[PDB]
């Protein structure tokens, strides 16, 4: 900065600056739904959230990795897992359930110390998951196999899902209620003009 | 199997394999807390699940991915985020978080379809995050800040982390009360000798 640098020799935020017209003016790196749907059709990992009755009879929540598959039309998200607790902290057939898809990039260095981050585009899906059964759980393992595995076929690839298959798996269909969608991917961290810029090190 | 063979031309759990006596026998995938301890350390992200009131009143969870950093002595992890809700759903100055830790390998293809799985190494951590002040955000900001970016010293590399910086920034440390550790990390899924095998495709 100007102040910086006279004084060496003896603001910033409402100063010119290039804007893209394309890029999104929604605050707090918001992003659109249609970004969202895109983003849960790329992904193949996800992580879940649910509420367990803990010791003390509190609430509290499980976070379980998983590899899932968005169904747009029905308006889901499948997975299949088998982790539980002892009583989920709800009423009902199906249980409130958060689900989080992310693409994280790289760390971003800097000489501030709190402008250093890591790239990451980041859904926070919220709904009700209900337990599948029979031919709903069949078809659902089998859109979530053949989107994981690119090319595999049930059937021919692999045997069919056997009823015996279904008994010894839980099949969840989490049914979309909201969604937030966040990106934070710039090149570059913010730098302090006014400390000795990061060796080629940090940045090549 | 013979069965099959046998009727072509016209069990499996009990009959003999190998085992390497120096792996574990715990049920479930599950690992020592040293396995645990060591994951934790080497990892840099982490999500983190707490509870929010939500508009029916009822706790609801949010995950968060976020850089994160052990510190072993102290028995805590810690982390910055500058994400809220509403009112947390919990009476206190901290409240219960759920952590987790994960290495997520590759997708291991299968002719049984219910054998289709990832790789994964994953820790849960349940306790009780609490927001830091003054000098010890300082150090737990600067502790987190040299882990993850390993070679960086705040202070040299970075302007010293200022009072302003603090007032801007959430930083927390979840104290641990227990934690889960599990994998499977196996090179192959098991296969279904009675149907036909993977093409090179799949396995090669």
């Amino acid at each position: 900065s100007y102040y910086h640098h006279h004084h060496h020799h003896l603001s910033d935020f409402y100063d010119p600056r290039e804007r893209d017209p394309s890029v999104s003016r929604r605050p707090q790196n918001r992003q659109s739904d249609e970004w969202i749907r895109e983003l849960l059709l790329r992904g193949t990992i996800a992580r879940v959230a649910t509420l367990w009755q803990g010791e003390d009879g509190a609430a509290f929540p499980f976070i379980t990795p998983l590899a899932y598959a968005y169904r747009p039309e029905q308006g889901d998200l499948v997975y299949h897992t088998n982790v539980v607790g002892r009583l989920r902290a709800n009423a009902g057939q199906g249980h409130p359930a958060t689900l989080e898809v992310s693409e994280i990039g790289q760390f971003l260095p800097s000489n501030s110390p709190l402008e250093l981050s890591v790239q990451y585009r980041s859904v926070m899906v919220f709904g009700t998951a209900r337990v599948l059964a029979g031919e709903d759980a069949r078809a659902a393992l089998t859109t979530l196999s053949e989107r994981v595995f690119p090319g595999l076929k049930v059937g021919e690839t692999t045997r069919p899902i056997s009823e015996d298959d279904l008994k010894r798996t839980s099949v969840y269909s989490l049914s979309i209620d909201r969604w937030s969608g966040k990106e934070n991917w710039a090149e570059q961290a913010i730098q302090e003009e006014d400390w000795p810029a990061l060796g080629p090190e940090w940045l090549g």
